[PDB]
């Protein structure tokens, strides 16, 4: 329908902008794989009465197996992430996966990476592949198909310092006519970020307000919130004196906020600064928190009301 | 072993800074495809005949084939990325291969990729793969582990725009005590990266200087250059006023320049401007002017005797 509606609808369904990250590391595949033949496989016989996974669409037939030992690897990473999902998504008003974790293992991962996203949208669940694509506009168009057409993902993360003209190529299909959301770079969680999006300017701005500024021109040019779509800001939470002046210079702007959790924030103050009465636009993407947490939903389900207790007291 | 040893070796065997860039799309796929299935699939008999198509890891069961499904595009995919490199190989100094265009389709394009460095590899051909990664420290040793353990690509292309110290965990790798090579993004060949990498500056200094200073600050810092890798910069072949200013003031530095050919330049200029004794410094990638040229290995030696000419 447009990502902006899907978000919107989902907000009032659950009421929060906690934005899941899945981002599953080596480690994580083998203490799961080691704890499921500990503890006879509890929760991947679980995943199995899980209605979707009927659905997705590579190696049904491996994965539907209870435990073709070449494929032990890929069905305890594909495993491991139906269960963060089925743990914990009646907590998450989005998943957000970063692509750099489905791609060290070659083709293996990028099946996984595809059934992810096939499962997520059986739930009807809105989606972030956090890419950061950036390369010249023929180039990028491969980046389009694979994350729009392939994984039909909702959006995206952009990285716009090699230009802002490839959002036409990435939020924009002429042969198609469809419209599709991102995220751009605007300050991240680096502790050395600043080098470059703080130290240089233009007309005594520094450059992630004008990379900002960039951003929502091309937005207005591809006329995407016409079509329920938009170009959006990565804010990274330590970044408070920043955030604040996106969401005061830009009002209305959609923000993903990650850096709570892992990089050891305070929510508060991230979600205070960037909040918007359509809190969709204030995501708050914990990951290696929930993912690395013995008892995921337990942790979900705590990042979930400390969320709620700050928007209320907004 | 180490990039800089065998970038100057192989220099020596062929005397050419061409860079052969190999970036094949939807319709390059499904045009040899075609000419092959008219032909009696002349190129891919060829192909089989090559010793060294032996040393591919992925689905040697379908590749070698006799040609003849589920994995028909797979085949004739990878196939004609061996056909560009069986044609043009021995003009070539180095070949880049853009992560872009081997995603697209899922993991089937990524068994091709592979199969392509490990082609490379064994041909001991210089390789950089253009995927232009940036991400968290934690983040980025996944695209590390991907481009030079399972690749085994001699190096890759970087955006430090997120931060400089990315470099850190893409060319050093602590666990195994390795150096890896990078060039970063440093003048693009979009009509509009002036907006960014031109107008923002600090004391008056154009972005893309202090970016490059940054990144051999980074190189000298991980102490690379001692054991035999480097870090780089990308310099579009369009911005002379740019190439030309990196050549004097980092006189020393290894240039990867992209957009002669598809992108309209000028090779005297973009050459003369960026010059160096050692030329494998200054690499010249050509693409979709030898890939989707009729004739690729006729493209490639037009390229490599007018580059080989400009000396
Ligand atoms: O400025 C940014 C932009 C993206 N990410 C990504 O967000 C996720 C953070 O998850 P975690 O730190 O909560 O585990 C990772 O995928 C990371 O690459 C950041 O951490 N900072
Ligand atoms: O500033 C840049 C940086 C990288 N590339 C890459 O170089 C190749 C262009 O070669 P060609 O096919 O245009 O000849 C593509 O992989 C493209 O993504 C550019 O064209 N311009």
């Amino acid at each position: 329908m447009g990502f902006k509606v899907k978000l919107e609808k989902r907000r009032n369904a659950i009421n929060t902008c906690l934005c899941i990250g899945l981002d599953p590391d080596e480690k994580d595949i083998e203490n799961f794989m080691k704890n499921e033949k500990e503890n006879n496989y509890n929760n991947i016989k679980k995943n199995l009465k899980e209605k979707y996974i009927n659905n997705v669409s590579i190696k049904k037939d491996i994965l539907l197996k209870a435990p073709e030992k070449s494929e032990e690897f890929f069905y305890f990473f594909n495993h491991f992430c139906f269960y963060i999902i089925n743990e914990t998504n009646k907590y998450a008003l989005t998943f957000k996966m970063n692509f750099a974790f489905y791609i060290p293992y070659g083709s293996v991962g990028i099946d996984v990476l595809k059934n992810v996203f096939d499962y997520l949208y059986e739930l009807n669940i809105p989606t972030i592949l956090d890419m950061k694509i950036n390369d010249i506009g023929n180039t990028v168009k491969n980046y389009r198909k694979f994350i729009f057409e392939y994984l039909k993902s909702d959006s995206c993360t952009v990285n716009i310092y090699m230009g802002t003209n490839m959002l036409k190529d990435i939020c924009y299909d002429e042969e198609k006519n469809k419209y599709y959301s991102a995220f751009v770079l605007v300050k991240t969680t680096n502790p050395d970020s600043a080098i470059f999006q703080k130290n240089l300017s233009l007309d005594n701005k520094q450059a992630y307000v004008i990379m900002a500024q960039e951003a929502l021109n091309m937005s207005s040019y591809l006329n995407l919130e016409q079509n329920n779509e938009f170009i959006g800001f990565v804010v990274g939470a330590n970044s408070y004196d920043e955030m604040n002046y996106i969401r005061t210079y830009f009002p209305n702007c959609y923000i993903l906020s990650p850096g709570i959790g892992a990089q050891n924030g305070d929510l508060h103050k991230t979600l205070t600064n960037g909040y918007h009465k359509s809190y969709e636009k204030i995501l708050i993407n914990i990951g290696r928190a929930i993912t690395k947490n013995p008892y995921p939903q337990k942790a979900a389900q705590m990042y979930y009301d400390q969320i709620n207790a700050i928007l209320k007291q907004n």
